[PDB]
């Protein structure tokens, strides 16, 4: 109590309370800052950052912000990202012959000796931030509180961006169900370590687990995204996954997009594409075909559960984007270009001397006299050797200010989806877009999933390697079983390749907005349009179906190509993977759907 400098103690639900005060006296903050999510809150604990020189402003747009970190600390690092449980084989299968790499186990014990050694003292001299916030819109029958203990203020405004945060959240919690989230940047005053570029973090010690019997998120060490913003990856994908598969619901790496045809006929659709991948870029596309119409319900995470009466419901659980920067310019993305001009925090992009923000492939020249500050505080010209920004620099920016941010995002029952889309990057033999046969073969389509690492083409099931909460084999079967509930109305799943390239490596399909002509044959599918051909992978376009018009040379040949060689490499693939990676947990179905697709390529 008498270290509380906001809010106060005696008025958390009593659960809120024994967490807050358990982890200060293990942590043993300075102070213990309880947030509100007020606009006071943030441009004061913005403007001491700045004072700080923890973060600076940018002063050619409205209330943005730059931070820059140590160059140890830029990613989410999936080697140290562990999840916790009494055996191994609730988090992943155990593998037939080789290491897993469906997720990254660690015993208690082992667990209980990492924290011990990492949490005591660590908050010395710093400011416990307590973050109430909620995953979902604030009514949601779909939403989750989580209460966040951070000693990083980046932490409490990005989460103030990326999640609804504040008092009205610990008002709406009640005595209910949270997810306890502890995080600390690691680094305890006085530093004992030198601190580099105002970045506090502890690389040789990060460390971020999930303890998903105790409802816990225990993150140390790494300042950086999904390691520190903990709402996102570790609580909404993680976390979720597992209480999705108790509770008969699903948490997915999913964009939800709402499209608009022509006629004003409107459905929603959800894509899992991997990073790097274009979910961003699909989520909020302009489309290049007149009438059609995108709006973006979110671009990375969506939580669905069927309804009383069938329709898969999805929300975005997040509050904003956390997309990566460069290759984002006027001609790929406009409408993030759009959003990202007020209220947003950018992280390790370079700045111009009027204090705009730049990166690789923003693709927009600058004004003769206007000189660039790189992500490494150093100048910088585009003849030096390292990249301006970090290829993995970032906006966080608020969702409400997309657009096109959809009519229904915030809708407390959910978007209904018709149709998931799975898709990655493949230079070769996968056609521009399919249409699986089934629902079991659609499970198995997204199971099959692989994609250019950003040369090897890496498995990434669902877009979820890095994301699975629990066993990957159950999670398979989880999906399978939602054919078995009576009402349920199953949406068609489609794959989808923007990246296939031709014969000298360029690509063979313009893709962005481009891709509104895939959709358009995608809806049309949903609305049971005879405009699919059968191949062995599923059904395809018919010639003539796409709208092509406009394009010029479009080798629709080769981009449909289904070769016999590519597709008995394909499936050998696959069974290899399968066998190994999910061994005695993988369903019935899914083997069947192999065995039936090796059998559909043999006869060929
Ligand atoms: N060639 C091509 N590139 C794309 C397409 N969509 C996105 N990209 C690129 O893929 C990279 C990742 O895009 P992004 O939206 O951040 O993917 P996300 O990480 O899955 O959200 C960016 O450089 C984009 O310019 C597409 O349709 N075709
Ligand atoms: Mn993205
Ligand atoms: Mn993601
Ligand atoms: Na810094």
């Amino acid at each position: 109590s008498a270290k509380v400098i906001q809010g106060s103690l005696d008025s958390l639900p009593q659960e809120v309370r024994k967490f807050v005060e358990g982890n200060a006296q293990l942590c043993q903050p300075e102070y213990i800052h309880i947030c509100d999510g007020s606009e006071e809150e943030y441009g004061r604990l913005l403007a001491h950052m700045q004072e700080e020189g923890v973060i600076r402003k940018l002063k050619k747009y409205d209330n943005c912000w730059l931070a820059l970190t140590d160059p140890r600390d830029v990613a989410r690092i999936e080697s140290k990202t562990v999840i916790i449980t009494q055996e191994q084989r609730d988090t992943v299968p155990i593998p037939k012959s080789g290491q897993s790499q469906l997720g990254r186990w660690m015993s208690e014990e082992d667990f209980e000796k990492a924290f011990n050694a990492r949490f005591p003292g660590c908050m010395k001299g710093r400011t416990m931030y307590v973050i109430p916030f909620s995953m979902g819109p604030l009514g949601s029958p779909l939403a989750k509180i989580g209460i966040e203990l951070t000693d990083s203020p980046y932490v409490v405004a990005s989460m103030r961006i990326m999640t609804r945060m504040g008092t009205s959240v610990l008002e709406a919690l009640g005595d209910g169900e949270f997810i306890k989230c502890l995080h600390s940047v690691g680094c305890p005053l006085p530093l004992k370590k030198p601190l580099v570029n105002n970045w506090a973090c502890n690389p040789e010690l990060t460390l971020i687990a999930h303890l998903p019997d105790r409802r816990e998120i225990i993150s140390f060490g790494s300042g950086y995204g999904g390691n520190s913003l903990l709402g996102k990856k570790c609580f909404a994908l993680r976390i979720a996954s597992r209480l999705a598969k108790e509770e008969g619901w699903l948490a997915e790496h999913m964009l939800i997009l709402g499209i608009t045809n022509p006629e004003g006929k409107k459905k929603y659709l959800a894509a899992a594409f991997p990073s790097a991948c274009g979910k961003t870029n699909l989520a909020m596309m302009n489309p290049t075909l007149p009438g059609w119409k995108v709006e973006c319900v979110g671009d990375d995470i969506a939580w669905m559960k069927f309804d009383a009466q069938g329709n898969l419901r999805a929300i975005n659980p997040e509050n904003g984007f956390f997309g990566v920067a460069p290759g984002t310019s006027v001609k790929t993305n406009p409408n993030a270009i759009k959003t990202i001009q007020k209220n947003t925090i950018f992280t390790n992009v370079a700045e111009t001397s009027d204090g705009g923000v730049y990166w690789e492939g923003i693709d927009e020249p600058l004004a003769p006299g206007v000189t660039i500050t790189s992500w490494k505080n150093k100048e910088w010209r585009p003849q030096d050797e390292e990249p301006c920004a970090h290829p993995n620099s970032r906006f966080c920016t608020p969702a409400s200010q997309c657009p096109i941010i959809d009519p229904a995002w915030e809708s407390p029952e959910g978007v209904p989806i018709e149709g998931i889309i799975f898709g990655g990057r493949r230079p070769a033999g996968v056609p521009l877009v399919y249409e699986a046969l089934s629902w079991q073969h659609g499970v198995f389509v997204g199971a099959a999933m692989r994609s250019e690492a950003t040369k090897v083409i890496m498995h990434d099931p669902f877009a979820m390697r890095p994301f699975f909460g629990y066993n990957f084999g159950k999670y398979l079967a989880h999906w399978l079983s939602m054919a078995h509930r009576p009402a349920a109305k199953l949406p068609k799943i489609f794959h989808v390749n923007w990246f296939r390239k031709d014969k000298n490596g360029k690509f063979l399909w313009p893709g962005f907005g481009e891709n509104s002509r895939v959709l358009e044959w995608m809806f049309g599918r949903i609305e049971g349009e005879d405009s699919a051909k059968l191949t062995p992978i599923g059904y395809v376009p018919k010639e003539d179906a796409l709208n092509l018009k406009g394009l010029g040379d479009v080798n629709v040949e080769e981009l449909f190509g289904i070769s016999k060689e590519f597709w008995e490499k394909e499936v050998e693939e696959i069974d290899k993977y399968l066998e190994d990676q999910v061994n005695a947990d993988l369903p019935y179905e899914i083997e069947r759907e192999l065995r039936a697709l090796k059998q559909r390529i043999s006869q060929m």
